[PDB]
Order: structure tokens, then sequence, then C-alpha cells
């Protein structure tokens, strides 16, 4: 019998991982082009959010 | 006893809030650098999506 | 009676669609400004992730 709640929890975790992994990859490309300055506290704040989310997943 | 569906609903809402809050913060940094022009209707359309999602959460 | 698991599954699918649609729209604006180079394999990798996610939803 289908474990509906376990499967939906796994779908949410996996989906959140894919979303935060994409956010990390875009942010590293924007920092490499220098679009955003890694020295700026507002940019550091973005980086810390993505990092926090990936370690949590 | 664990309220599994209530807890998974709270996890989804909280996760969506964190994702849309990040989208808003990146978009304001890209508009401040003028990478995207706030005058452009396609950029306004992004802004309205993030705004709609944050008010809904 | 409320179909709680069916409704939470629909909320997750719809939310993921809105998140990946936003990612696609931002990436096309950043490629149009040439912030990111569509010729770069790392940028192609972003594009393929968003594309994969939208076709799956």
């Amino acid at each position: 019998m289908e474990k509906r709640i376990e499967n939906l929890n796994k779908k949410v975790d996996d989906g959140f991982l894919d979303i935060w992994t994409y956010n990390a990859e875009l942010l590293v490309l924007l920092e490499n082009e220098r679009t955003l300055d890694y020295h700026d506290s507002n940019v550091k704040n973005l980086y810390e959010k993505v990092r926090s989310q990936l370690k949590n997943n």
C-alpha cells in the first residue's frame, strides 16, 4: 500500500534540495561575473541563506 | 502523537516563504546594480510575482 | 470531507511550478542582458535544470 505522507515528505525535501542547489549555482555564476560583489554584506547575506538551506536538507 | 499532515503543511509554507524571500532579496540587489532595469515590463512582471507570493504566504 | 493529502500534494506541485517558472523568467532576462553568457557550459547547466524541472511538473 502507498505510503502517501512519507512519499510527499520525500518529494518536498528533494524539491527543496533542487531549488536551493539551483540558487547556489546561479549565485556563484553572478559572483564570478562580479555582477554582485562578494565584499557587500547584502550579497554575503544571500550566500549565508543558500548555505544554511543546503546544510539543513 | 505526531500531527504528520499539519507538520508537513507547515514545512511547505515555511519553505516557500524562505524561497520567495530569497527571490525578493536577489531581485532587489540586481535592480540596485541596474543589471535589470526596473523600467522594463518583463522586470516589473518578476517583481509582481515575488510580491504576490510573499503577500499570499 | 477535506482531502488533506491530495490538497497538500496539489499545493506542492503548484508551488514548485511557480518557483521554476520564476527561475526560467529571471534566467532569460539575465541571458538577454548578457549578464550570463549562453555559450558558457555552467550557464547551459542552469538552463537544463530549469527546463528539466518545468517539463517534469
